[PDB]
């Protein structure tokens, strides 16, 4: 058994997820070993994406653990994400099926719209013109969403959701004439320096789960993240709470999310840290400790994704 939350479509999501993105200088081979160690440690939820360029390795890890009798397919919750070069409705299903081929899995447990700005179709994930300009595309995300719906009805994705959506863009889906399925989640950056209270409340009001990425303060990969931003895990309050509990600042940051109702992701490719992170279910924070952490909020977004700023759907 393991801790899950009931989604708005009746499926269940494990509340701690294993993140699989690593910077390009880390070999892809490392994704295979890390996902096997995450499964061994007790992770039951594995988050990836077409754009992570690791679905071969992550799928092999999952298939290996199923084939050797370690885990059943029903006890793995695997998320993929539709990249922005495939927002056009007729391209949605092919992108899912391409991911499933790479993974050699029959279905994903969750498919997200990765990011609300569209880019021109093609193999290139950030297509550029000869002058280095990103080739943006104009697509009705409500059409993209109907396509997602169809993937769910086809059994290819057990649940569907969104990522990097703001209030306006969520409302656009929720108010769509003819909506069949609400997004089960909105996967967004969330940690004690950017705690997303407002958006979290809104998602709650709609029974949408907020899933937190960069919950440990991100990879800090240049050029995605400003190296001058504060290092989350060096925070003196998180570090004092860690000392107090004989845990670590990471565990405090993970636990904070769980207690506020957020499903939380954590990436590590390090065996010791992978095993450490599951210890989030071994302790609890008091109401005063939670308030202390709430007080750390500083409107610091690590991942602005500002190379996609300009188009109307840019969400920040
Ligand atoms: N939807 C989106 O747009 C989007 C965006 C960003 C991320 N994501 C997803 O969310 C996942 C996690 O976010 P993220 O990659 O930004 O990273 P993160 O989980 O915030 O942090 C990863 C970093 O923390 C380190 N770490 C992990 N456990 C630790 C611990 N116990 N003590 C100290 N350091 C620890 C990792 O190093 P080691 O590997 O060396 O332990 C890595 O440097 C990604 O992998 C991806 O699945 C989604
Ligand atoms: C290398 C590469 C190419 C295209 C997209 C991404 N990453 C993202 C872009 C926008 C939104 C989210 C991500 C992500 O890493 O999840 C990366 C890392
Ligand atoms: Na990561």
């Amino acid at each position: 058994k393991y801790q899950c939350v009931k989604l708005n479509d009746g499926h269940f999501m494990p509340v701690l997820g294993f993140g699989t993105y690593a910077p390009a200088e880390v070999p892809k081979s490392k994704a295979l070993e890390a996902v096997k160690l995450a499964i061994e440690a007790g992770f039951h939820h594995i988050d990836s994406a077409h754009v992570y360029n690791n679905e071969e390795q992550v799928g092999l890890a999952i298939r290996s653990k199923i084939a050797d009798g370690s885990v059943k397919r029903e006890d793995i919750f695997y998320t993929s994400k539709l990249w922005s070069n495939s927002h056009r409705p007729e391209l949605v299903r092919p992108a899912l099926e391409r991911s499933l081929k790479n993974l050699q899995l029959d279905y994903v447990d969750l498919y997200l719209i990765h990011f609300p700005v569209s880019v021109k179709p093609g193999e290139e994930v950030i297509p550029k013109d000869e002058n280095g300009k990103i080739l943006f595309d104009t697509v009705d995300l409500c059409a993209t969403w109907e396509a997602m719906e169809k993937c769910k009805d086809a059994g290819l994705a057990k649940s569907i959701g969104v990522s990097n959506f703001n209030h306006r863009l969520l409302e656009m889906i929720l108010n769509k004439p003819g909506l069949k399925y609400k997004p089960v989640c909105n996967q967004v950056e969330c940690h004690p320096y950017f705690n997303q209270r407002k958006l979290l409340d809104f998602c709650k009001s709609k029974d949408i789960v907020l899933v937190a990425y960069s919950a440990l303060g991100s990879h800090r990969e240049e050029p995605w993240v400003d190296p001058n931003s504060p290092v989350l895990l060096e925070d003196p309050v998180l570090c004092a709470l860690a000392k107090k509990h004989k845990r670590t600042p990471a565990l405090i940051a993970l636990r904070y999310q769980l207690q506020r109702g957020v499903v939380v992701l954590a990436k590590s490719y390090n065996e010791q840290r992978i095993r450490q992170n599951v210890q989030v279910f071994e302790f609890q924070l008091t109401s005063e400790e939670m308030k202390a952490i709430d007080g750390l909020n500083r409107n610091v977004r690590y991942l602005t994704l500002d190379i996609f700023a300009g188009p109307p759907n840019y969400p920040f």
